[PDB]
């Protein structure tokens, strides 16, 4: 018994010793090479384990239903269950069995090449061929590409024919400047560590109608993902870049020779479009002949995966931010469909899936506008637009009269003495202020006086009755929505802030899209979806309809009076129900003062479409409502 408990404990640091990829470590726990001990040396057994695991990328090797016996006076045979990842999915249900040796007073393992795989004898061979799989295409909602593999124009040069002296300078430049390429980049792609006379010298992918080519310039087809919206969707679909020898350590069923989503969508999904990698793994004689085939599986190429997204919306949403920090987000108010979800500025997944130089990618992550940022999953304080929730709350639990006109005089205001230098400041000097002129105007110290009138609990007791805390059901990386850090503000201060949207709110142009779409639904709130065939999901009696048929008519009015902050707007001459922000930029901040500059507009007779701009940052006489003209066009044409 004593014996027999230190042989199973010999097993499972051997396994360990095989699972953690330590072959050596798992070599010396083997017998002396001998015909009834150990089959190979430790620095053959080594060698054998790191080629034969190491080529079907075994990983995670795990035991079970060990069984540790006796055979004779020295000899202790033991037998287990085992299963294993490879590069071609798991092998599962595998009958091992070997021998231990108890000479001295430690127990080792008579080495066999059974103990790589079972059916092995001697000098066996392992075998692996693999097939590709290609990946899934990404596509909006009226099957349009976003997301596809296609086939690139790759332009590049080969040095020796190019010229000797004066004629290879003279191509080069010519070259440079028919391509849009620095003579210099040409000439430090040429002269690479890699680079030899006759080879092709990759330069560019020509996504367009090839110029003429110059002595020594020449175009090769080849294959690649390709994203057709470019910069408009890089933060959202994402991009793939080569598969690294650690990210097959971490999962050994992707392809060594394929592509993986780094970020947004081709990231969230990668597993769905990559497919699953097709081919064989078996075992052969000495020679070449196949004796068992431990795995096989045909290819499965990825699924196709249909969006929300409108492309033609999305472009539009993006191109109306003209570069310029800040994000949008288009939705179908009633389903949740999110037509949009552009953040600006933003980078080339193209250039950065075919390669990109040290410096273009070193561009985008020291621009301080960081266009990497997926804005609309970014929470940011809502802004003054948030009224309409404090207002929507303040009718329900019937602090706030329509009607009922507060006189306020100038242009700050606080509550007492008691909060020192902080006062609540409006842009319009408007002494009579009921809640449709505050709607109007965008009055902040109204907002403010009627949330301390209310009260923390009141307000809070309507504002929980949102999505502040869910996780939503989206494949982006998002954090939730919050009212303020703790559950109780205990500042008056910091509840009148967060009345008209300031404070420690928290909430991405996503989750506000979905707080705002209770005015599409007469208060049923519903939660955005961004796959075309998910179920719409809603959530019911957040605001009540009083406060819908009350609010909407005011929100019309900021388009429609002379004096709406969102006037512009009037020109486009269609139905529109809308509400402009503004909100302080806080954290850190290279600039103590500057501002972000929200929109919210929808169809109030059709509820057909929804939209939340902002402007991150804004640059003076900018303003999110500038830019929506283009956008609510086209969803009021296309979106009933």
């Amino acid at each position: 018994t004593q014996a027999v408990e230190a042989g199973e404990k010999t097993v499972e640091q051997f396994v360990q010793a095989l699972n953690k990829g330590d072959y050596n470590k798992a070599a010396e726990m083997t017998s002396k090479k001998a015909a009834n001990k150990s089959a190979l040396s430790e620095k053959e057994i080594l060698d054998k384990y790191q080629n034969i695991y190491g080529a079907a990328d075994v990983k995670g090797l795990q035991i079970s239903n060990l069984k540790v016996d006796k055979k004779d006076d020295s000899t202790y045979s033991f037998s287990y269950k085992a299963k294993m990842n490879t590069s071609l999915g798991e092998l599962k249900d595998l009958s091992y069995k070997g021998t231990l040796d108890r000479n001295d007073g430690q127990t080792t393992i008579n080495w066999q090449p059974n103990l790589v795989f079972p059916e092995m004898e001697g000098n066996d061979k392992v075998s692996l061929t693999t097939q590709e799989a290609a990946r899934g295409n990404i596509i909006d909602r009226n099957g349009e590409p976003l997301a596809t593999t296609g086939k690139l124009k790759q332009l590049g040069v080969v040095p020796s024919k190019l010229g000797d002296g004066g004629e290879k300078t003279a191509n080069i430049k010519a070259i440079a400047s028919s391509f849009d390429l620095t003579e210099d980049a040409i000439n430090q792609a040429i002269s690479q560590s890699w680079v030899q006379p006759d080879y092709f010298v990759p330069l560019k992918i020509i996504d367009g109608a090839t110029p003429e080519l110059p002595a020594g310039a020449t175009i090769q087809e080849v294959d690649g993902r390709y994203y057709p919206l470019g910069e408009a969707a890089a933060q959202l679909i994402g991009y793939v870049g080569d598969i690294t020898a650690e990210d097959i350590d971490k999962n050994p069923e992707l392809s060594s020779n394929g592509k993986i989503g780094r970020s947004g969508l081709e990231m969230a999904f990668d597993k769905d479009l990559r497919g699953t990698t097709g081919g064989k793994l078996s075992i052969t004689d000495a020679d070449g002949v196949e004796k068992k085939v431990l795995i096989e599986h045909e290819v499965q190429n990825g699924k196709d995966i249909k969006l929300t997204i409108d492309a033609k919306a999305q472009k539009t949403a993006f191109d109306s931010l003209g570069g310029k920090a800040g994000s949008t987000v288009a939705t179908t108010p009633k389903t949740g469909d999110l037509l949009a979800l552009a953040s600006s500025p933003s980078y080339d997944p193209n250039k950065m899936t075919n390669g990109i130089s040290q410096e273009d990618y070193k561009a985008y992550e020291e621009n301080p506008e960081q266009p990497f940022i997926s804005r609309f999953a970014t929470g940011y304080a809502p802004g003054s637009t948030f009224k309409m929730i404090t207002a929507a709350i303040g009718l329900d639990n019937g602090t706030i009269d329509p009607n009922e006109v507060l006189t306020i005089n100038g242009l700050k205001w606080q509550k007492d003495s008691s909060w020192g230098s902080y006062q609540v400041t409006r842009v319009s000097d408007v002494s009579q202020v009921d809640l449709k002129t505050a709607l109007i105007y965008s009055d902040n110290i109204y907002t403010a006086q009627e949330t301390l009138k209310m009260g923390e609990k009141k307000f809070r007791t309507g504002l929980d009755k949102f999505i502040f805390g869910e996780d939503l059901d989206l494949p982006i990386s998002m954090n939730p929505a919050q009212i303020s850090n703790e559950d109780s503000f205990n500042s008056d201060i910091l509840l009148a802030d967060t009345g008209y949207g300031q404070g420690e709110l928290l909430i991405n142009p996503i989750q506000q899209a979905a707080m705002y779409s209770v005015f599409a639904n007469n208060g049923t709130l519903v939660y955005p979806k961004l796959i075309a065939d998910k179920e719409t999901k809603d959530k019911k009696n957040v605001i009540g309809e009083t406060a819908v048929q009350t609010i909407v008519p005011d929100l019309r009015e900021v388009v429609q009076d002379v004096n709406g902050t969102a006037h512009s707007l009037s020109a486009l001459g269609i139905p529109l129900a809308a509400k402009t922000g503004t909100a302080e930029i806080p954290a850190p901040a290279p600039a103590p003062g500057k501002e972000n500059s929200f929109l919210f507009a929808f169809n109030p007779d059709n509820q057909g479409y929804m939209m939340v701009s902002m402007l991150e940052n804004k640059e003076d006489d900018d303003s999110a409502t500038k830019r929506a003209s283009e956008l609510l066009q086209y969803l009021n044409q296309n979106y009933q």
